């Protein structure tokens, strides 16, 4: 019931979850940011990003919190 638009986001969201839970957790996040950034330190910043995103109460990013974090 939806054409191109938010699906692309799913593409990323897919590569995000290396396993299969449709949920990017600090562990999965770091792995994600690592593939793009890599090297360097600062882990608190990672969780900080997942903490200020929105977390309706799961302290984690989901296709929803992920869609709002990607947009500008
Ligand atoms: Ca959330």
């Amino acid at each position: 019931a939806d054409m191109i638009g938010v699906k692309e986001l799913r593409d990323a969201f897919r590569e995000f979850d290396t396993n299969g839970d449709g949920e990017i957790s600090t562990s999965e996040l770091r792995e994600a940011m690592r593939k793009l950034l890599g090297h360097q330190v600062g882990h608190r910043d990672i969780e900080e990003i997942i903490r200020d995103v929105d977390l309706n109460g799961d302290g984690r990013v989901d296709f929803e919190e992920f869609v709002r974090m990607m947009s500008r």
